[PDB]
């Protein structure tokens, strides 16, 4: 229909991608999952509670922190609630359901809902008040929790539209016919591998031929696999070599319907480890690509459970040999006992044989004890990385996953929706999975949207595959939501291309012009006139909505890359503060590294809540928005450490110690509050020396790190560093702070949160080392060697004795006080040659 042909152009614009499109594929795998994805879409929409859905209540049910049970004079804490300048804080238990807060106004002086102050974050749902979100945030930050007297907003609001082994196989030896190769504009030779979880079952090679236009062999290449023997989400893998990579393909053998691949294919190749060498999906720039024509016509001993448990106990990076394998497979009734033995055990099947296949699936048959073990998300996900090929093995990590609450859904989302780039077929339990939490919870899904979106706007390689997800999304997330995404997408192509066109008129030579900062504010006027939304909401934080522009406010940053610096007013009226909201427009760099660190660092903190531990870190809003473009939250009233420097010395080098205290005392209103800055920087200082640390992004420049006058640290522009000798950044001026020039009470105390920190991290080092090597792989492809993943390995020090690496962290700060300013005065002096 008419209407139904306009909703496809609304998706196309939002998603960034046309989904209706089949002038890229060999077979109809995105359509068939198009129309796979429409049953889980309209069973979570038919599913889920329109009340609580409109409402999207964040919570926990986390035991509340110890460091934060402290921070009430116990049992009974107070919250303010308006309503019309008629404003009374109640005393309400901690165990308190919202309802009881809200019969509880009848009795101080339904019909109404408790909304947050500035934001749509709605205090409601049959949950005690200690585990909404909120309600902890403020708690910690020493903030007072401000609510006003709100109707429920109506579901209606979020109106969803009406409409929706193989047998080819004998025992015959696999033979692929490579006819040749051709691109448009040494010698060659054409690797055909056949890959199952990166493990080459197979590998033959072609003549080599000389480099020309048109290669021709019209070969024949038996492989040593039966047509039999081929597991379902086998890979062809067809390769061209100078000996040098040069170009590469992929191509499913087993189809999505479990037909053998048989037929003609010419096949566009994609130019040079990274999970883009893994992608289905050929090149879409068909003229100016090679390609490649193809034909396919077709009890136990002890001494030895000292050995697997040993192998049970070894961290996911370290391999197992052919004795380990072997042992594992042997002992598989044995390994299954154990759960963290799982990717070990799945990683000693022989998949090249349909005979261990099967007994593999008679294996999964018994799974009493994975069931009913406990998650471990460090043990799910290390399941669905790029080793694990076969859907049922992926499919019991997606099942365990299914228990994770919406909280942990959030905090892990990002690397779950990156792990979609190891699954063999578009659907997969794990899209399908993404799919109903998004669909089920505004905030996963207001999420899912943008993470989806990056890798939409900037990958050849998994935009199709992503794009196909996307639109299963954005048609059963509501019309409220559809609405909310078309302003957010409106107001974020304006802004990128302001960004791009100030960045073009800076010359890149050092510093900025007055009739830049002058057209910048000529043409937020042209944008604000009409054509940009009244109001819109914040990518980072769907909390917030932003209104109109502060055009007097805004500016561009004196930096190599020449970025946006932009304020907005509020849209909410009961906005009790006066404070704007300040993005960072940024082309240059690419912000889906950053994003990835921001996100562990998330992790690491909430690994630190287990141990009771707050190291004050700030990971800032960030959304990569497009191709090295993107948004950035200011952090307010921060500036940065080198900033500080330049500020009393005023020029690069001589760097005093006391600067710091100085411009902390300065920035202070009282020394009653001084006090608590001191203590907020000691921590937030230990926080990123020990996080990254852990991640390998501890040498950066003082510039690169900043400080709020409330004095909490925090590192910045992590895909500066990215894109590319101290262990992390400890200097004079922080040692300062503390009172060494040596020990003091404020050293020691450092010290002493530092190694119950890298402790802390040590306990979940499984996790952290798949997150790793996993963030490498989908994120940043410069880092993507053997080496560059074991770099985790030695930074947590695995293996080694709890009294021994808490010596090694020690020993580590050691090294800064070595080096006190040795590399910092080389990294300034670096940064201007
Ligand atoms: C590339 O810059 C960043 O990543 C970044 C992150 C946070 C941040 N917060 C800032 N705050 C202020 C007040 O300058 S500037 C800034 C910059």
């Amino acid at each position: 229909s008419e209407e139904s042909q306009a909703f496809q152009r609304q998706l196309t614009a939002l998603i960034g991608y046309d989904v209706t499109d089949v002038s890229n594929v060999h077979d109809d795998e995105l359509e068939f999952t198009r129309r796979g994805l429409v049953t889980p879409r309209m069973a979570e929409v038919a599913s889920r509670d329109p009340k609580l859905y409109a409402m999207h209540p964040w919570v926990t049910s986390k035991p509340l922190p110890e460091y934060l049970w402290k921070k009430i004079a116990n049992n009974c804490i107070f919250i303010v609630i308006h309503r019309s300048t008629t404003s009374q804080t109640i005393k309400v238990s901690p165990d308190d359901t919202p309802g009881a807060i809200l019969q509880s106004f009848f009795t101080k002086m339904q019909d109404f809902v408790l909304r947050v102050c500035g934001r749509d974050e709605y205090l409601v749902g049959e949950t005690p008040i200690k585990n909404f979100q909120w309600v902890r945030h403020c708690l910690k930050n020493g903030e007072e929790i401000h609510v006003v007297l709100d109707t429920p907003p109506d579901p209606a609001l979020d109106e969803v539209r009406k409409e929706e082994v193989s047998l080819w196989d004998c025992d015959r030896k696999f033979r692929v016919k490579i006819r040749g190769i051709d691109i448009p504009v040494l010698t060659v030779f054409v690797e055909a591998n056949i890959q199952h979880g990166q493990q080459v079952l197979c590998q033959r090679r072609t003549s080599p031929k000389p480099f020309t236009e048109e290669v021709l062999w019209n070969v024949w290449l038996e492989f040593s696999i039966k047509i039999k023997d081929l597991p379902k989400g086998a890979l062809l893998n067809l390769q061209i070599y100078c000996v040098r990579l040069l170009y590469y393909v992929n191509l499913l053998l087993i189809d999505h319907r479990f037909l053998l691949r048989r037929g003609e294919y010419v096949l566009h190749m994609w130019q040079i480890f990274n999970a883009d060498k893994l992608t289905s999906a050929t090149n879409p720039d068909k003229e100016n690509s090679m390609s490649i024509s193809i034909l396919l016509d077709n009890e136990m001993p002890n001494q030895l459970r000292k050995q697997l448990e040993a192998i049970i106990a070894t961290d996911p990076l370290n391999p197992l040999t052919a004795e380990d394998k072997e042992l594992l497979w042997h002992f598989r009734y044995e390994s299954l006992k154990h759960p963290k033995a799982y990717p070990k055990l799945f990683s000693s099947v022989k998949w090249g044989q349909q005979e261990i296949v099967a007994k593999t699936y008679q294996l999964l048959a018994r799974r009493e004890v994975w069931d009913q073990s406990a998650l471990d998300v460090g043990l799910t996900m290390q399941l669905l990385d790029c080793n694990f090929s076969d859907e049922n093995v992926r499919a019991i990590a997606v099942q365990k996953l299914e228990s994770l609450e919406d909280d942990d859904v959030l905090h892990y989302l990002l690397q779950l929706v990156q792990a979609v780039k190891f699954e063999p077929y578009h659907d997969s339990a794990l899209a399908r999975f993404l799919l109903k939490r998004g669909l089920r919870n505004k905030r996963i899904g207001h999420f899912l949207f943008w993470f989806l979106r990056s890798e939409i706007a900037q990958s050849r390689h998994y935009q199709q595959r992503f794009a196909v997800i996307l639109e299963a999304y954005l048609r059963g997330c509501g019309t409220a939501m559809l609405h909310d995404f078309t302003q957010q997408v409106q107001v974020i192509e304006m802004l990128q291309k302001v960004t791009l066109d100030i960045k073009s008129l800076s010359a890149e030579k050092y510093d900025v012009s007055s009739q830049v900062i002058s057209q910048l504010k000529q043409k937020l006027e042209n944008l604000q006139n009409s054509q940009l939304p009244e109001s819109f909401r914040v990518p980072y934080d769907p909390g917030l909505k932003a209104g109109a522009l502060a055009i007097e406010k805004c500016k561009v940053m004196a930096s190599k890359k020449k970025p946006l610096w932009l304020e907005f007013k509020c849209a909410d009226p009961t906005a009790l503060s006066n404070e704007t909201i300040g993005i960072i427009f940024k082309h240059g760099d690419d912000l889906r590294q950053d994003m990835l660190i921001l996100q562990i660092l998330r992790i690491m903190e909430s690994i630190w809540e287990t141990e009771s531990l707050d190291l004050c870190l700030l990971p800032y809003g960030c959304i990569s928005t497009g191709d090295k473009i993107g948004m950035i939250e200011i952090v307010k009233d921060a500036t940065t450490i080198a900033k500080i420097q330049q500020s009393t010395v005023g020029n690069t080098g001589a760097f005093k110690d006391e600067v710091l205290n100085h411009w902390l005392k300065e920035k202070s209103p009282t020394e009653e509050k001084f006090q608590a800055a001191v203590e907020r920087f000691v921590y937030s200082c230990a926080g990123y020396c020990v996080a990254t640390f852990v991640l390998g992004i501890g040498d950066r420049h003082n510039d690169n790190i900043m400080i709020t006058e409330t004095g909490n640290l925090f590192h910045i522009d992590f895909g500066h560093i990215l894109g590319n000798r101290v262990p992390f950044v400890l200097t004079p001026d922080f040692l300062f702070v503390m009172g060494t020039s040596k020990t003091s009470p404020h050293f020691q105390k450092f010290q002493d949160i530092c190694v119950k920190a890298y402790l802390a991290l040590r306990h979940h080092t499984n996790l952290l080392i798949i997150l790793f090597s996993m963030m490498l792989m989908t994120g940043m492809p410069q880092l993507t060697s053997k080496e560059d993943i074991e770099y985790i390995r030695d930074a947590l020090t695995v293996g080694k004795n709890e009294e021994d690496a808490k010596k090694y962290f020690l020993d580590q700060i050691e090294v800064c006080r070595d080096k006190g300013w040795t590399v910092q005065f080389n990294w300034f002096l670096h940064l201007v040659l």
